[PDB]
């Protein structure tokens, strides 16, 4: 039942308790696992132990576990699921859950910062003109001019399942892809599906590289609508390179703030369909990913020719080379105009110790080293010799289904 | 389930593993947690055997379609006799082959296996002494150097009886560095293998305390104590390292040796256990110059290239670490190949076996490996096995994790 995990380097070794709490299930099984697999409305009997379950964390959280406040409240949202057949969460409960949900997020390397989140409740938005506003005061405060600051804002919950808010985006802020007469793309290809779907609903696309996408936002179950972020709420950086001049001529920008829109937050029974979060880049997701997957920008080849590389053999290590430079360029053009980001060997270096802390002062720390290893110079970075154990605990992020896919479009 | 599907996210390809369904073996995995990032995780009866048995002169039989002949079925009577009155069976020659080129097949952690079928096995197994095993292992070395066009091989010494009698290379590989700690907390050579140092000068070993003094082979025969044999220097190719545009860095003293030979493994074939079962092939660049040269726990060798090469090393964010990386392994490569012995780089290994996975979910239903192993230590996403999803489970025949015997060895003294 009890756990440890190694780290090679330093011979450290870490007891897991923490994973005994969790109820939710991994998609290995005892014959097979599943640890690189990128993805393996409540009846009333459903709801009441997922808000108990909660509650009693919440409460002991706050040191009043088995007080008369505790009973009282268990009690309260117990009548009102009987009655409503859901409830309501208090504010301090909202703010506690959404920390947590951070907190238990596996994937995420960027959790030493996750009781400094900050919770902007959007429960009681209507209307899609209205969620534009919120996801704008968004945007804004955590910008911050490009000293950013982590926020989430989170909409009304699930009901009946007819009446979802959703953000049809899958970040707050990015680029459209187009499918061009010639067989390429232009822009960003993993975009390529939702642009289409902004066109047909109206978008009159400018057809450039780098054309940030408009917001496509659903409210209660209603049908979704078109609305521009202002230009001036979004940031963006030209990428230059200190020592290559003709870095800046390949014509690379990227935007300043990441914000996930697409997932789904899970506190106490209670489903947050639309729940837009942002912190601030690690260099390696723009420079590694975005910038050099076969199938997104994928400017290797260009870069490496313009630094006249030896092309004709891999052995060379052409590709390895061009890599770093492209992530040097980056991390430069951002830090050149002021605007947060880490490198890959500070963020990896703050998770080792706030796993360390978690494991002191919570018996544990979920963690997916497939998706914690930086996708460059993994074992230079101490995450690469950290065993790992990864589970589920809620309150949680999930994913959830593209609601093209589910949208019965009224009309 | 019957059907697993597993997608390329670069190249949105699914392919479907049926083969999933023969794993037998456990994983350290539940359905509440994942344990595939730690890298340990959690004799035989005749009952337990026959079955084992069974099992695998099947697989053999139907690999060369003879399932269900008369072949097979004298051959199933004949190790279940022999199993009743001896408690334990002899394989048959081509039964061992078969058996070990599976198990490198079925090796979940290797990036190799495009190469499985050509291995080749030389049979120890009428080894009776430490001195026997050396003159095996001395003929296993100079076969797959070969003079630096590398050849895969394996040799096999002789299974487990009761467990008191065990064949044993204590080694972790048949050629390593010496490591040693200093008084003054420091480490002379290679911090891995401090330990199996200290009990090589123990049992007699001078050792000549440099950098790079070539370990020697410590082996136990029949579950005797272990003894000691010089590997002759002639027999140990090694590459000096320099960089193709960087003229210093010869200067740094590097070389490592040109035959990857891990030795300290069990090889499980039809419920047999082959406890000494020392195999080689060559070398991926990553392997020296990313992992030996460049972990913290190993030589250690970045602060030292990037000052040579005056990269700002004040902060992180030059990414100086990584670009020191980039050099040391370009130069690990260049030696290899200008020097004319077998490498390969993480790119080509790593396409390569993208077509073998392929190409065994086809003709195979299946092709079981760990994501965690298989990526490489630098470079990951630019590798197309990053993009690929892989299933991990365990199939027999197997190379296996073992305790090493210094915890185990019953001293006769
Ligand atoms: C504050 C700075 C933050 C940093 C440096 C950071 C770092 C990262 C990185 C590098 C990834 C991998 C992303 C990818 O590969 O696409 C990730 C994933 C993730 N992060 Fe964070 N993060 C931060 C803030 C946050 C916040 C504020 C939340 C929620 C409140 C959060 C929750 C998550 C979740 C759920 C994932 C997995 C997303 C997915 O499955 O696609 N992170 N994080
Ligand atoms: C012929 C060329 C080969 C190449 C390029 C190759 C490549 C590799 C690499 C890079 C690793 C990771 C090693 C590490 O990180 O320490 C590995 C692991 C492994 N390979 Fe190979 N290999 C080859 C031959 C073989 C052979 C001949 C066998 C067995 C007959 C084999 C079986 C294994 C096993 C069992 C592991 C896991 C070892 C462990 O857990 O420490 N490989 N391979
Ligand atoms: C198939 C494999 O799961 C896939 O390529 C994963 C690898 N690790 C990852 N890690 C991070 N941080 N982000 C990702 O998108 C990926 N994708
Ligand atoms: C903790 C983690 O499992 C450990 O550092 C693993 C990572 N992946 C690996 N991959 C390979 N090829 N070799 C290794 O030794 C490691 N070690
Ligand atoms: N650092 C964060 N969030 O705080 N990343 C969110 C995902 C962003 C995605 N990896 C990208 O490169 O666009
Ligand atoms: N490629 C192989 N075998 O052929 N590797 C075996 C392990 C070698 C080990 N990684 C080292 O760097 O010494
Ligand atoms: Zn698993």
């Amino acid at each position: 039942r009890f756990l440890k995990v190694k780290n090679w380097e330093t011979d450290v070794v870490l007891t897991d308790t923490l994973h005994l709490k969790s109820t939710l299930e991994t998609g290995c099984t005892e014959h097979i696992c599943m640890g690189s697999i990128m993805l393996p409305v409540r009846t009333k009997d459903q709801l009441f132990p997922l808000a108990k379950e909660f509650l009693d964390q919440y409460y002991s959280s706050i040191k009043r576990f088995g007080s008369k406040a505790h009973m009282d409240r268990l009690e309260e949202v117990n009548k009102e699921i009987e009655s409503t057949s859901t409830y309501q969460l208090k504010d301090t409960e909202l703010i506690y859950g959404a920390k947590h949900a951070w907190r238990n997020a596996s994937r995420c390397v960027g959790r030493i910062q996750w009781s400094k989140l900050q919770v902007f409740d959007a429960r009681d938005c209507t209307t899609a003109h209205g969620m534009f506003n919120y996801i704008c005061n968004h945007v804004k405060y955590a910008t911050n001019k490009g000293n950013l600051r982590s926020a989430i804002t989170i909409f009304p919950q699930r009901t009946d399942g007819k009446h979802d808010f959703r953000v049809w985006n899958s970040q707050l802020i990015r680029y459209a892809g187009y499918k061009q007469p010639d067989g390429s793309t232009l822009g960003d290809p993993a975009n390529v599906q939702f642009t289409e779907i902004c066109i047909q609903q109206g978008w009159k696309a400018p057809r450039g590289r780098f054309d940030v996408l408009p917001l496509l936002l659903q409210a209660n179950g209603n049908d979704p609508e078109l609305f521009q972020i202002p230009p001036e709420l979004v940031l963006e950086v030209p990428i230059r390179h200190p020592k290559f001049d003709w870095f800046k001529d390949l014509g690379l920008k990227w935007y300043g703030l990441p914000a996930v829109s697409n997932m789904l937050l899970e506190i106490g029974g209670l489903e947050f369909s639309a729940c837009p979060f942002s912190g601030w880049y690690m260099g390696t997701e723009i420079g590694v990913r975005d910038y050099c997957d076969n199938s997104r920008y994928n400017i290797l080849e260009e870069v490496a020719k313009k630094m006249d590389l030896d092309m004709r053999k891999t052995s060379s290590l052409w590709k390895d080379q061009a890599l770093v430079e492209i992530n040097i360029a980056v991390l430069y053009s951002f830090q050149s105009d002021k605007v947060t980001i880490v490198d890959h060997h500070s963020a990896t270096e703050s998770f080792i110790k706030h796993m360390e802390n978690e494991y002191r002062c919570r018996g544990g720390c979920p963690a997916d080293w497939v998706w914690i290893v930086p996708p460059m110079s993994g074992s230079i970075t101490p995450v690469f010799h950290q065993e790992m154990l990864n589970y589920r605990l809620t309150p949680s992020f999930e994913y959830q289904p593209d609601p093209w896919n589910t949208h019965v479009w009224k009309g």
